[PDB]
């Protein structure tokens, strides 16, 4: 019948015995990480890995939802899954961020980020998006902690636990009761539980203030039930300090009443890279113009996974 594009995206199934070196590496909402060695079998490559695991049936449903998203996006800016493992758990293998998330990473390097990196970090956020848009899927949950740290100079975007699939002609996704995080949220979404790509919109107007911020709280000390009532008075989160008008001034688009109102993904990459040619015309940061940011027996096979193709 009619509907959409058969999802051909092949699902990797990957052996136990080729991951070595497994040791955790953090846990919270988001389940537990390790980091680890995958050597796929007959290739002279070792590549660095991630691995995430939330053994209730309830959780292997969810991993596995989690993986079909992954498994159908190929994006420089968006997390690849390299596979899956069926162990007594069901695990899900990816590309290692050795930096870790962006929201810690601003947090921890506050005195060394420039212009420079700040302005690339929301294009790059904003092509991913715009990517996601393309394959018609919107994420429900971005923010600066599921924004991963391949290089300071590339992130990704990760954790598609709430990430829903748009059918063709299908607008809006209505979702039900459950855990969302309510200040990275539109309006629309607190109130009436619909989600769009001009929602995940909303919630990139809050990351991007979560990185010109360097890491502060949306709303700190703000019970999550007064969200609701303190957008509608027409409140909004203030101007960073670093922050041109230039800057808040999308930030506050993102923000409208009206969903299209709002600017899309792909006119803020366009937006921040005409800035991103001229950083200290936008970004007013201390210092900025003198500022710096970057095994063993494993080194003479290692691969990064960007570069290990099929
Ligand atoms: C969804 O993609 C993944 C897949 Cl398939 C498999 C494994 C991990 C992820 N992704 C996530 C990493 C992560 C990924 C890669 N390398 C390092 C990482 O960091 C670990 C830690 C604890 C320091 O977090 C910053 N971290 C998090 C996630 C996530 O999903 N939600 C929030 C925390």
């Amino acid at each position: 019948t009619s509907g959409e594009a058969p999802n051909q995206a092949l699902l990797r199934i990957l052996k136990e015995t080729e991951f070595k070196k497994i040791k955790v590496l953090g846990s919270g909402a988001f389940g537990t990480v390790y980091k680890g060695l995958w050597i796929p079998e007959g290739e002279k490559v070792k590549i660095p890995v991630a691995i995430k695991e939330l053994t209730s049936p309830k959780a292997n449903k969810e991993i596995l939802d989690e993986a079909y998203v992954m498994a159908s996006v190929d994006n420089p800016h968006v997390c690849r899954l390299l596979g899956i493992c069926l162990t007594s758990t069901v695990q899900l293998i990816t590309q290692l961020m050795p930096f870790g998330c962006l929201l810690d990473y601003v947090r921890e390097h506050k005195d060394n980020i420039g212009s420079q990196y700040l302005l690339n970090w929301c294009v790059q956020i904003a092509k991913g998006m715009n990517y996601l848009e393309d394959r018609r899927l919107v994420h429900r949950d971005l923010a600066a902690r599921n924004v991963l740290v391949k290089t300071p100079q590339h992130v990704k975007i990760t954790d598609f636990g709430l990430a829903k699939l748009l059918g063709a002609e299908e607008k809006e996704y209505h979702a039900e009761g459950g855990k969302v995080p309510i200040k990275w949220m539109a309006l629309e979404s607190i109130l009436h539980r619909i989600y769009t790509h001009q929602s995940d919109v909303w919630s990139y107007g809050v990351t991007v203030w979560e990185l010109m911020t360097f890491g502060s709280k949306p709303y700190d000390g703000i019970p999550a039930s007064e969200i609701s009532s303190i957008l509608e008075k027409g409140e909004r989160l203030p101007q960073p300090p670093i922050c041109t008008i230039d800057v808040y001034m999308i930030m506050v688009k993102c923000w409208m009443i009206d969903a299209d109102s709002r600017p899309k993904f792909r006119e803020l990459i366009i937006e921040f890279s005409k800035m991103a040619r001229d950083p200290q015309r936008y970004l007013v940061i201390q210092g900025d113009e003198r500022m710096h940011l970057p095994d063993e027996e494993d080194m003479d096979d290692v691969v990064d996974a960007d570069e290990y193709l099929i």
